[PDB]
């Protein structure tokens, strides 16, 4: 099955910049969410989970069809808490009803990363909503209680290599685990709504202890009040991941560049862009626009 990108009729960069801006302005406005973390992190997670169902072997799942809007996928236990992101986007979709659901979910992640001072993420339009029977079954998103070998094998299904995996996981600078959603509790760092390379710094520099949380799951905790999932900590247990963690801990620009490429790729997996499709858009931040 081939999914061909189809530009929303008559739309161009300026239309999508308006959608970006609306998302960005609402991120600014609804600042109190999650003890003043704001909605940036959950929007990044929503873009990832809506994209991360993809299977390279048969082109099922992925961002194209926007299938999170259907109950099988929004009720996936792996997606617990993302309803907050969807609720955020509802008034955006109401105002801009012409954008596809996949375009909105993916654009929400791009907008969040950029507004949180992250790298620019080129973004392409043209995802098309697909019907309810195209919704992927639950169980394609990764488990957190696993090791490096699991992580590496998992991400092969998304056509990601070691460098891409380690770069993508740097998104765990953002937000936190919430016990009621995932069975894990705590933030990965201190700057919970600013996109930086802090995840890698904390992995290497904190003193981590393997503890059980209140849901009876193991997680790595530091005296600073940070946590790492077992899959996060596996990036410093595996010698190939560890070298890349050290690289990104020591080179903010490199992390930004590599993240941007991997995150665009994640959001585009499964989609065929025609030769004459528009080039990727690079949206201006609110700050860049003086807004
Ligand atoms: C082995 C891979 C991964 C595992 C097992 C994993 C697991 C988790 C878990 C358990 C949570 C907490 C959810 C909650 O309790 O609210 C979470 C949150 C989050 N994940 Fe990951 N994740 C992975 C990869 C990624 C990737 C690739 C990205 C994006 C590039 C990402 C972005 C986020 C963000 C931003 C949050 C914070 C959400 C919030 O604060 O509401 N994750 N992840």
């Amino acid at each position: 099955l081939v999914h061909v990108a189809s530009v929303e009729k008559g739309r161009s960069y300026e239309d999508f910049q308006k959608v970006y801006n609306a998302i960005a302005l609402k991120l600014r406005e609804d600042d109190e969410y999650d003890n003043y973390i704001g909605y940036g992190p959950v929007l990044v997670r929503l873009a990832w989970h809506t994209s991360g169902t993809w299977d390279k072997h048969d082109n099922t799942g992925g961002s194209y069809g926007g299938t999170y809007r259907f109950k099988k996928e929004f009720n996936d236990p792996s997606n617990a808490g993302l309803q907050n992101g969807f609720k955020f986007l509802e008034p955006i979709h109401k105002e801009f009803p012409w954008i596809s659901s996949g375009d909105l979910f993916s654009l929400g992640g791009v907008t969040a990363v950029q507004e949180m001072q992250g790298p620019k993420i080129p973004w392409r339009c043209g995802r098309v909503d697909t019907p309810e029977d195209t919704t992927p079954d639950n169980g394609r998103l990764p488990d957190a209680d696993k090791d490096a070998d699991y992580v590496r094998t998992f991400f092969q299904r998304l056509n990601m290599n070691d460098r891409e995996v380690v770069a993508l996981m740097g998104a765990h600078a953002l937000g936190k685990t919430h016990l009621k959603n995932s069975g894990y509790e705590g933030p990965w760092g201190a700057a919970n709504n600013v996109f930086t390379n802090e995840f890698y710094l904390n992995l290497l520099n904190e003193d981590w202890k393997l503890e059980k949380n209140d849901a009876n799951n193991e997680q790595w905790d530091s005296k600073s009040g940070y946590m790492m999932l077992p899959t996060d900590y596996s990036l410093i247990q595996d010698p190939k991941y560890l070298s890349i963690v050290k690289e990104y801990a020591n080179d903010q620009d490199k992390f930004f560049k590599d993240f941007s490429k991997a995150f665009e790729k994640l959001l585009e997996n499964g989609i065929t862009f025609p030769k004459d499709a528009p080039s990727p858009f690079i949206f201006k931040t609110l700050e860049e626009q003086g807004l």
